[PDB]
């Protein structure tokens, strides 16, 4: 249990879920050999949006700091600045 991480992680994901495109994202991950199979078919077998956002932070904080340095590279030149700016800070919060 976190109660630092439940006082910010779903307070930003609803500002997440209208805010973010699963279908340009989902290509650079899979170009670079982020994403497995077995993970894929759990979040796109979902239809629910709520899911789907949580499946995102928890596609990212589950890996390593080298994992989602890709992703904020990527973030950053794709139009998505505002949202790389935020997982970052709070990544480094300790």
């Amino acid at each position: 249990m976190t109660p630092e991480q439940r006082e910010f992680l779903p307070e930003i994901l609803a500002e997440i879920i209208a805010n973010l495109d699963p279908t340009k994202i989902l290509e650079e991950l899979l170009r670079r050999g982020l994403l497995t199979p077995a993970e894929l078919q759990e979040v796109l077998d979902l239809k629910t949006p709520e899911e789907q956002a949580k499946k995102l932070i928890d596609f990212i904080l589950k890996l390593s700091p080298a994992d989602v340095q890709a992703r904020i590279n990527v973030l950053r030149a794709h139009g998505y600045q505002a949202l790389a700016d935020k997982l970052n800070k709070y990544l480094t919060l300790e």
